[PDB]
């Protein structure tokens, strides 16, 4: 029909200046996506009519490529989207049978490109995590309301002993990383990295929350249910651990809490 | 008054292999609650019987001034606290038979606690088993510094009590019972402190200087392994039918 060709061609012209947006956003040049693209696509995913699952397209076809500067640029364009863009975004990548299959990316084009390849399969391994995160809970850890009325400081016995794991699997892929400063040295690793900082202050927030309601609980859990919390507190004590090695290297390199 | 005193000391701390009688108790822990006891001179009959050569009168002295700490009125643990000495037993022992050997190892452990008790007593001028709790509570509402240099003192006090390191195949006879039950009361409510202690800390973890957050990891490393031990020295107490219903 008529009506339909005017839809479809809308349509076209709408994905068509995503996929060139998203082009833009991870080419070759060795920065950081521009923050006028960013801008851009949060703007589409904020906008009824974008179509999400062609976006999300787009950014995996951009992780195809060979060089590390596109794919390391696509994966920081998703996680740039999953933090600042419209929920629709993160919860389209929660809902996918597959996401990034980049565990044995190799790009060999020169020592920077291999000591790159690296940090693409930890940095997309976290973003997966991420996504698989918000699948099973159905929210942003990162985001939630936090204090003493938030989420994490007033969640039940039996869903805290089943959430706090998850919290610590995600900061697990996250501080996998593993970064020194020496090594943040080009504008893409670095703008991949800041966006880890914040999210793993947000994250580590989430995590202690829970830990402080769960130890306010003690005295009212049943006997295994303090034998998970005390496991759940052991492992508390290594990522806190962690999380303290990984804001000395923030520092390191000027970044701290006027950042978060 | 000072000899109605000493007599009952005497009572409380007899040969008998049983617990101090709760008619004795009840009348020292009144002694205590008359502005015109002498608390040095209860305490000091209370010392002279752990010089006594037999380990039920020294144990069972030791469980009447550790019951006077708790129920007795506040004057009594002060004084304790004020002393430049308290109990000297590490080297006890009453060789005289198998009961004797294996009871003199829990009077010297026990003996450290109640030191360690009136010294916790000491540096905070409270006692952390008996401060308001919740989060208006003492250790809930506490500010940082104080804290930093609290926890210790609550982790150094309950490292004491659990060093008793007592089986529950080893409570069999009414006197180290009854230390084990004062015990128990006093490690429900020391960890319920420590706790609220840890709690406090991690609430304020984004609020601290670097080098606080250093020690408070620290003291929270340290508090894993407590919770560890207070686990099994609670299934102890469960093996010989002590529970919540006792605290």
């Amino acid at each position: 029909s008529l009506t339909d060709r005017i839809t479809a061609a809308q349509h076209s012209v709408t994905g068509s200046a995503v996929s060139k947006t998203v082009c833009k956003a991870t080419t070759h040049e060795i920065m950081g996506p521009k923050k006028k693209h960013l801008d851009y696509l949060i703007q589409c995913t904020n906008e009824m009519n974008v179509n999400i699952p062609q976006l999300a397209d787009s950014l995996f076809e951009r992780t195809t490529n060979s060089s590390w500067v596109v794919v390391f640029k696509s994966l920081i364009t998703t996680h740039h989207l999953m933090v600042y863009g419209n929920e629709r975004f993160i919860q389209y990548l929660a809902s996918r049978n597959t996401l990034f299959n980049l565990s044995n990316f190799l790009d060999k084009s020169g020592l920077q490109g291999y000591d790159m390849s690296t940090f693409i399969r930890r940095y997309s391994r976290y973003l997966n995590e991420k996504a698989v995160s918000y699948r099973q809970v159905a929210f942003d850890f990162t985001k939630v309301k936090r204090g003493a009325d938030g989420v994490m400081r007033t969640m039940n016995t039996e869903k805290l002993l089943k959430t706090v794991p998850i919290i610590q699997n995600q900061m697990d892929a996250l501080l996998d990383f593993n970064v020194n400063s020496n090594e943040l040295t080009n504008g893409v690793i670095n703008a991949a990295f800041m966006l880890l900082f914040k999210d793993a202050i947000r994250l580590f927030a989430a995590y202690n929350e829970g830990i402080i309601n769960l130890l306010e609980k003690y005295f009212d859990m049943k006997k295994n249910q303090c034998k998970e919390g005390l496991d759940i507190y052991k492992k508390f004590l290594t990522r806190m651990t962690r999380i303290s090695e990984f804001l000395k290297v923030a520092e390191q390199v000027g970044i701290d809490r006027g950042d978060i």
